[PDB]
RNA sequence: CUCGUAUGGCGCAGUGGUAGCGCAGCAGAUUGCAAAUCUGUUGGUCCUUAGUUCGAUCCUGAGUGCGAG
RNA sequence: CUCGUAUGGCGCAGUGGUAGCGCAGCAGAUUGCAAAUCUGUUGGUCCUUAGUUCGAUCCUGAGUGCGAG
């Protein structure tokens, strides 16, 4: 049927490079799925493939949305189908790239449509929601569906409220319209993952960043700035919108000789993003798609065109012509990487809440972990058995005193 | 959503006592999936499972079709699907259990349908697919879409005519109708394939065989022949339905010290069908199922237990709980079985054809090859270098008589 | 004791110029027959020996093996 | 050759009764914010050392160490 290829991995790897390639070789047009590339301009620190590299190849979802709007998913979700269709229906192949791997989720079905199911909201529903108490919305939602409320924290605010708002919009249990999602992928897709060892990554990356600094970057920086202010915008605005974007925020001190803090501080963020990719990719996107994904290794770069281009142009070429894949999925050395191990073994299957009435964090509440195993872990840590020898000590005293 | 599980493998590695505790432990009913078995009474040499040893569980689309009938691939389609349809409305799971896999496609949407899209069948286009000419029918199919009758070899009639069937009946070309297809697993289903190491099964199934003719087999041989007699039917009669059957055609000689022989024709034939399921299993199931499997080693009997019960019974626990799967999916034993290089590397990819003007078939007809890999096959084997030397030799009489 | 036959794993063809086929084995295919069907292909130097002959798997002798009398 | 002064990977506190705070690091979560957000946690027993005291990282005397006339 309708073929659709999607390219993976961190940043640093040529994701876009690949994502041309393929385009030439197979006739397609790019879609991209970078939740901050979506955003105008600003090029440079949102990382942008420069025009002049894209031998004139077609890009979609990508540099349209105003600084004053709010991306998110089902944004993208009827963009990039959008794309696809129209893509499709004129003989083109889709090549959908990008770093927001959650955002792929799109391609099978793994959302919740609250857009269609239109439903008033009551007074009474909405004080709940729009409420400032703290647990006062999760213990709702273990009112009605615990099933779904078990497998949150009280203090995922962000995710509690949203499974509410659609047991309220849907009226329909959160917890019983996943048991009933089909979560099967859409069109015929094809999962290529760009990857690379972590330290030769980071070296890159880091190098990466200080040219960065360099091409232009803290120009782009201060237009942000100039946007920021002269809007009466607090640092707390950096959890909507382009105001996320990892090489804004991170010098926002400096804007109020320590400019060489926020840099390294960047950095760090980067590598941070870089591994919490990977770790999306092996436990969140895999697992979901079943290992249907074929690996390319991008460590050594003097390489590459042998193991990524070729690698891929071969799968691909086999892809498209609507055949099997004789390729071998995963070269010697990043093997493990699709192994169970490193992949659905770590997903967390054991949702039963535990307190210790003995802990409790700075906001007061106490300390609740989720699954036996994690349960033991906190029993043992060094912050429990602390608490847990005030505390005897404190009862002891009067057992000396009588 | 609504999940299926199918088990697969050769016989003689304890397929349905594993379909039962699975039943019982998931709340589930069978649905048989054999070509076979699928016949009124005839149980001992269709193997069918006793019912003192199916715990009252429920079984589908099993021992219910009239000798006089003749099943088929759509049939089971409509049948199977019911099944599943009804077993899920009751909040049950289905176990699909067979030896046909090539029947388990239905689980997929590989296949097409003739019987909703009527049309009259000219009077011309009848007389060319009825026709008793030899390639007559292909040459046809040849003209109008090659795309697909350069998939088939022109001797291979049953296919061949099928095809054309398609171009009648539906008025598209076979070619296109399957580049559209979707063949995307429908439900959510669970493979487990029971494997045993083919040298400890083989001498297995011989006993089995052996023992067999004494559980009183013979007798449903008999029985059989009392219908195929006084129905003035011929040995070709055994390419349509319960005559196809391993345990009858064999002993047809005998039915005119000579039986001996019968029963070792028997027991090769059992081992030929075992051979081929798993061939299927590795070439045609698996790369369409894109490798979504779970191997369960059964070569040694004695363990089972645990590297069949067991292990299956945690998979499904985990499937069932709708949960990812953090089982191996093969022993280290068995690991190379789910490699490409033992499947979809196998698959044949290419499909231009060859003629030899040197080498012809009893038919008459010249040898066509079908793969450059294989054209060279022939090229070197000693039937077209003996074929090769003798027209040499011949010509070699027209210069000495020139 | 009479007369026969002795060919790749088995069952069989064959010609005076160094051999073919069926089955099994191995392999490819499989979109209404599938426990079925189609397709390709690896194995022999024609029991042993001595002669006849330009030359023998095939002709003659002998030995050995199995075969019916 | 007189002074400060060094405490988990780094940056810094600190009570006589066997230690913290920030960064990082590790880990789990993710179904309209995801380059975000939530959550859980590994790390040194306090420069080396002799004594002072019931007791010591914090009191005292050396030796080590970087810096300081
Ligand atoms: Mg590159
Ligand atoms: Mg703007
Ligand atoms: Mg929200
Ligand atoms: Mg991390
Ligand atoms: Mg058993
Ligand atoms: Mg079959
Ligand atoms: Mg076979
Ligand atoms: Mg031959
Ligand atoms: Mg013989
Ligand atoms: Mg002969
Ligand atoms: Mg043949
Ligand atoms: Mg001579
Ligand atoms: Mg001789
Ligand atoms: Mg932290
Ligand atoms: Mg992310
Ligand atoms: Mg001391
Ligand atoms: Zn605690
Ligand atoms: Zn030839």
């Amino acid at each position: 049927s309708k073929k659709v290829i999607v390219i993976a991995g961190t940043t640093g790897v040529g994701k876009s490079q690949l994502s041309i390639q393929l385009a030439q070789k197979f006739n397609g047009e790019v879609i991209n799925s970078d939740s901050m590339q979506v955003y105008k301009d600003i090029p440079i620190i949102t990382n942008k493939h420069p025009l002049q590299e894209r031998e004139g190849i077609p890009h979609h979802v990508m540099n349209h949305v105003d600084w004053s709007e709010e991306y998110y998913s089902h944004r993208f979700e009827t963009e990039c189908m959008n794309a696809i269709e129209d893509i499709h229906r004129r003989g083109k192949i889709p090549i959908v790239v990008g770093g927001t791997h959650y955002y792929l989720q799109t391609l099978f079905n793994k959302r919740v449509d609250t857009k269609s199911s239109e439903r008033k909201l009551t007074r009474k529903q909405l004080d709940i929601l729009e409420s400032t108490d703290p647990d006062v919305i999760y213990n709702t939602l273990v009112k009605c569906d615990p099933d779904i409320a078990t497998k949150y924290h009280p203090n995922d605010y962000r995710r509690v409220q949203r499974m509410l708002e659609i047991y309220y919009k849907t009226g329909k249990k959160p917890s019983e319209t996943f048991n009933e999602q089909k979560i099967t992928l859409k069109f015929d897709t094809l999962f290529l993952w760009l990857y690379s060892k972590p330290e030769p990554l980071f070296q890159r990356l880091d190098d990466r960043v200080d040219d960065m600094l360099e091409r232009g970057a803290l120009q782009e920086i201060k237009q942000l700035y100039e946007y920021y202010s002269q809007n009466k915008f607090t640092p707390e605005q950096c959890e909507n919108g382009v105001w996320q974007v990892i090489g804004f925020k991170e010098f926002l001190p400096w804007l109020t000789v320590k400019l060489e803090d926020c840099i390294e501080r960047m950095k760090t963020r980067t590598r941070q993003y870089a591994k919490r990719q990977v770790k999306w990719i092996k436990k969140m996107l895999i697992p979901d798609i079943k290992g249907d994904i074929y690996l390319l290794d991008a460590t050594d770069l003097s390489q590459w065109d042998t193991n990524a281009s070729q690698r891929a142009i071969a799968i691909s070429n086999d892809f498209i012509s609507n055949r099997p894949i004789k390729q071998e999925r995963a070269p010697k050395a990043l093997e493990e990487l699709l192994s169970k191990g490193e992949t659905t073994m770590k997903k967390l299957d054991d949702w039963t809440h535990y307190t210790c009435n003995v802990c409790r964090n700075a906001d007061g509440k106490n300390v609740v972990a989720i699954g036996e195993k994690y349960w033991k872990i906190h029993l043992g840590s060094r912050r429990h058995k602390s608490n847990l020898k005030r505390n005897t000590r404190q009862a002891d005293f009067e057992k000396w005193k009588i």
